């Protein structure tokens, strides 16, 4: 009954789509994905500039004194006036070219003479020269940015060019997350009651699914009795949520109910990984009553397990819902900085602090990788600081220090600590 | 008068100071760099409790029929209960073991005789099997999390594991944007009267600055008059802001009032710096009037330079302030995809699109670069898809395909597209 990572998730990629897109404004489209294709209504720039502040010239009249006959910056500046062989005009950086001139003379390679305005150009230029034609950034219609790209701040800046302030994306998914268990109590607990734990995983995963830019429904402390359990999973499958997550109550215990519920109300894929950590993983598709499908992944409660859980399995779903083409985690090659025990039957994905190193112990540049220590699942000290999660395959032998491995990166790569 | 790269980075790490911290509350904490140590108030687990569901036994019994005298799962199950020799405990993942038993046996090892509860053990444990003694993931009074920590989801976690609902943090800083220019209109225009442009800076820059946490300040488009420009700044100053970015009005223009704006209320540390883009680049500290001091960033105008400065530039500077003790990029080396001429003077920021690849070209895995095509300042398209800067040196040399360069990450690495 226990199923290998990669068919667990190629399950949940094939059950995943992508929701239907909508229109935003202009700053809540980042961090989206583009549901359409974006071209240009008019050129950049629009009309001739100059790339320097100087002034423009006809390059064939070369070195000389010549009066200046008006001055282009902005706007109307120079409407009407031709540059004709024998004169110049003022010009500052994006200012539009006066008729007439062919050229720009950048003002350092000039001097003002006199005490009526006139110059003195101290160079030969060639035509064409610190002019941007019309449309020689961004052509009129071409287009600037396609369906299926992800928005960041430079693909903000070419919707600003084109004049874009709605756009039509790919929305997060809404994202349910609930606890279970009799032991749980909320973290502003004080004094723990006998056989009390504050309830860490509803806030992780919160945190988790902020960090991937979705609205996040929390629905609490649910206890281990299936009737309340139905309540909750039923009123989050009606509520309008794409995603469902509960951790915990998907083990062997008596009172573990979120399997048989997944079962009762919708269709479950699978509900066992050979993995290390995460073994009780469950992923359900449920459809709420007219009109949409939720995705539920029952989490097992192992604050470890449920995070990594999280992390390959439900970053990507959220990502293909969201339209990512590549929703795939990073994975990078990496060389071990200290030794490390392989499991003989469940292959492990071992937290890791990685970091880029000048040498990464073979004399070339490399990530290398340091455990994070005791790999316990109940010990989410594991997961602090990791950056990684290593992919160490089910040998059941001694990975020496300098040996390469597969990682995952699961956090992002631009926020690095360097070495 | 213009200064190298490194050299500006370090006036601005020397100039830039810390936040004064404050206090937030546990989902605010998120993404913010911890300003105390956090230590367990309580062991996790405070109580000894079961890995599995089964039953919990003394070990020395070893297999054979026995009858259930409790079920332990949560709070007080099984309180003032003593598991005796001859005598078993139902157990499930998490419960609190109750006292006299010493070992627990997974319910995949057992069976249950009978139609009064008896349970046949089937295998002989060992003492401390499957029990997590108190305190073994998390000691009371260890320090789970320590100043200058990153908080991301796992050290949310381990806040609501000690019961930490207000966190002491560095805040990030407030940001204020404005755009210069006459040429400039609002990216909400349609049709363009001559010489006018799309303000796209802004949006660029609010983006940017939304990515990286901090509250935007939009102060707008300020036309090229030097007391417009005084009053916009005099007031962003004094509004509260940590750092002032400007775009425009930096290079050689007569209506380019930034620079003697900048000198005139405060010290500009550097007004141009050697690199290909981004030469104008102006940076200054100025006191607000009582109690404290705001960075201004005096970025190119051109759209490319504009981003660059603040990739390289700016984003070190705000979370240095925001506590940060790596604000550095993540420097990575790489193979060149196609060949590449360098400048013989500015050494380049190179826009690339980069991917990790079994095979770099080498024969062995490794990153590798892409050039984004014609590297011109005032080409936006030149930073689409754009997640590296490749550094180039300035030697006027073509670089060949295959050849091995720096390249600064400035988009998250967790979020690249596979190869
Ligand atoms: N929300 C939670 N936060 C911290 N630990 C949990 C949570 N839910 C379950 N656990 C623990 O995870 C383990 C497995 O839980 P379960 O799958 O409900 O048996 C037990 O040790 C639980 O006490
Ligand atoms: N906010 C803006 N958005 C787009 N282009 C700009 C902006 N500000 C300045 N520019 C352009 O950048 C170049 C340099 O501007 P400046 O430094 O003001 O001379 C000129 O081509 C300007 O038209
Ligand atoms: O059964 Mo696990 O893989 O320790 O959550
Ligand atoms: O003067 Mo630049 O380096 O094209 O902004
Ligand atoms: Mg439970
Ligand atoms: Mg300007």
């Amino acid at each position: 009954e226990m199923i290998p990572t990669e068919e667990a998730l190629r399950i949940v990629f094939g059950v995943s789509k992508r929701l239907p897109p909508v229109i935003v404004s202009l700053y809540e489209a980042l961090g989206k994905v583009l549901a359409e294709d974006i071209r240009a209504p008019d050129p950049l720039p629009p009309y001739p500039a100059s790339v320097k502040d100087g002034y423009a010239v006809v390059a064939s009249d070369g070195p000389g004194e010549y009066p200046v006959i008006t001055e282009s910056r902005a706007g109307n500046d120079g409407l009407g006036v031709t540059v004709t062989p024998g004169t110049v005009a003022y010009v500052t950086t994006g200012g539009p070219i006066p008729d007439g001139a062919d050229a720009v003379v950048q003002v350092e390679d000039t001097k003002v003479i006199g005490d009526s305005k006139r110059v003195k150009i101290l160079i030969q230029t060639k035509k064409g020269t610190d002019i941007r034609r019309v449309g020689c950034d961004i052509e009129k219609d071409a287009t600037v940015l396609t369906t299926g790209e992800r928005i960041g701040a430079s693909e903000i800046g070419l919707l600003a060019t084109a004049g874009v302030t709605m756009v039509k994306v790919y929305p997060m998914p809404i994202v349910a997350i609930l606890s279970t268990g009799d032991e749980l109590v909320e973290p502003t607990a004080g004094t723990l009651g006998r056989g009390q734990i504050r309830d860490s995983n509803r806030a992780m995963l919160v945190a988790a699914v902020m960090q991937q830019q979705c609205k996040v429904v929390d629905l609490g402390i649910v206890r281990d009795d299936r009737k309340e359990l139905e309540k909750v999973l039923d009123e989050a499958v009606s509520s309008g949520v794409d995603i469902i997550l509960t951790s915990g109550g998907v083990s062997m215990g008596d009172r573990d109910f979120v399997k048989p519920l997944l079962e009762e109300k919708g269709k479950v894929y699978f509900s066992k990984v050979l993995m290390a950590p995460g073994k009780p993983l469950t992923f359900a598709e449920i459809r709420a009553k007219p009109g949409k499908t939720v995705l539920a992944f029952g989490l097992p409660g192992n604050p470890v397990s449920c995070l990594v859980c999280f992390n390959i399995f439900v970053v990507p779903t959220i990502r293909q819902l969201a339209g990512w083409t590549s929703p795939h985690p990073l994975r990078v090659r990496l060389r071990l900085q200290e030794p490390i025990k392989s499991d003989p039957i469940r292959p492990e994905f071992h937290r890791a602090i990685i970091k880029w190193k000048d040498n990464d112990g073979s004399g070339t540049p490399g990530f290398v990788a340091e455990s994070t220590g005791h790999q316990m699942s109940s010990r989410l000290l594991s997961m602090r600081s990791a950056n990684a999660l290593l992919e160490l395959p089910a040998t059941g032998n001694v990975l020496s220090a300098g040996s390469s491995v597969s990682a995952i990166i699961v956090s992002d790569i631009s926020a690095f600590s360097i070495d």
